[PDB]
C-alpha cells in the first residue's frame, strides 16, 4: 500500500533537502500536507499577499498613484524598477512587477506603500493576523528576508499557513472580487515559475504561482492550480537545503517533482 508522505520523503533524501507541501482540503479531496506546520522562509512568495493587502488598504484608482525612486532605492533583482528610475511607476505596475518579476525594489516599494519606510514589514504581518495567520512573520524587507539563518523564525511563514492564506486571498472572501481578479491576473501571468509547480501539472491544468528563492538552497513556490474541469486547488511547496550552507543550490526540479506527486493525487 502506498503513501504519499513517503513519496515526499524520498524526495528529500534524492535531493538532500527539507520539502513542504500543503494544498488544503476541499469538498471532494483530502488535504495533503508534508511538514506542513514547520517553518520555512517566506522568501518571494510575500509579494503575493504583499500586492492583496495593498489592493485591500486602498481604492482602486490607487493603482493609478506614481511611485518615484532613484538608483540608491533599487535593490538586486529589480529587472523592471531599475528600467524606470527616470520615469518612476505606478503602483499598479509596482503590483505587476513584484508579482511577475519578483522585483525586489517593487516589493520594498510596496511595502512602504503600506506601512511607511519603517513601518511595512510589520504592516504586512499584520495583514496577515487579519487573515488568521498567527505564526507568519515578516521582519526585514529586500533582499535581507531571504537570508536568516536557519531556525531563525524572522520571515517565515509555514507550507499550511501560506495555502491557507493563498486560499483566502484567491478562492475566498478576503478581496472583494475586483480587487481579486487583479491579483489572480498578474498571477497567472507570472514569468517565474514555468520549473516549479506548473512543470509537474498536465498542460491542460491552469496554474498561477508566486516563486520564492533564497540562501540556503531555499526554493518556495505558491499556486492556485485549476483541472480542466474548474476545480480549483490551492498547492503551497517550499524547501530548503539547509545543510549545504548559505550558498545551497535552490532546485527548482524538487519543486516540480513534488509537485507532480501531488499532481498524480488530484488527477
Ligand atoms: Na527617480
Amino acid at each position: 500500500g502506498a503513501d504519499l508522505a513517503d513519496r515526499f520523503a524520498e524526495l528529500e533524501r534524492r535531493y538532500d533537502a527539507r520539502l513542504g507541501v500543503y494544498v488544503p482540503a476541499t469538498g471532494t479531496t483530502a488535504a495533503i500536507e508534508y511538514r506542513a506546520d514547520e517553518r520555512f522562509a517566506f522568501c518571494s512568495t510575500f509579494k503575493a499577499p504583499l500586492v492583496a493587502a495593498v489592493l485591500h488598504q486602498n481604492p482602486l484608482t490607487h493603482l493609478d498613484k506614481l511611485i518615484t525612486y532613484t538608483s540608491d532605492d533599487i535593490r538586486s533583482i529589480s529587472p523592471v524598477a531599475q528600467q524606470h528610475v527616470q520615469t518612476g511607476m505606478t503602483i499598479g505596475q509596482l503590483c505587476d512587477a513584484a508579482i511577475r518579476y519578483s522585483d525586489n525594489t517593487a516589493a520594498n516599494l510596496l511595502l512602504a506603500d503600506l506601512g511607511g519606510p519603517g513601518g511595512g514589514t510589520a504592516a504586512f504581518t499584520g495583514y496577515l493576523r487579519s487573515l488568521g495567520d498567527t505564526v507568519s512573520r515578516l521582519d526585514a524587507e529586500e533582499p535581507e528576508l531571504n537570508r536568516d539563518p536557519p531556525g531563525d523564525e524572522r520571515d517565515t511563514t509555514t507550507p499550511h499557513a501560506i495555502a491557507l492564506v493563498l486560499q483566502q486571498l484567491v478562492l475566498g472572501n478576503a478581496l472583494p472580487p475586483d480587487k481579486r481578479a487583479l491579483l489572480t491576473d498578474w498571477m497567472a501571468r507570472n514569468t517565474t515559475g514555468a520549473k516549479r509547480i506548473r512543470a509537474g501539472f498536465p498542460a491542460d491544468w491552469k496554474v498561477i504561482d508566486k516563486t520564492g528563492t533564497g540562501d540556503y538552497g531555499r526554493a518556495n513556490d505558491i499556486a492556485v492550480v485549476w483541472s480542466p474541469t474548474g476545480v480549483p486547488y490551492v498547492v503551497a511547496v517550499m524547501s530548503d537545503r539547509a545543510g549545504g550552507g548559505y550558498d545551497a543550490e535552490p532546485r527548482e526540479a524538487l519543486l516540480a517533482e513534488a509537485a507532480t506527486c501531488v499532481a498524480g493525487v488530484l488527477a
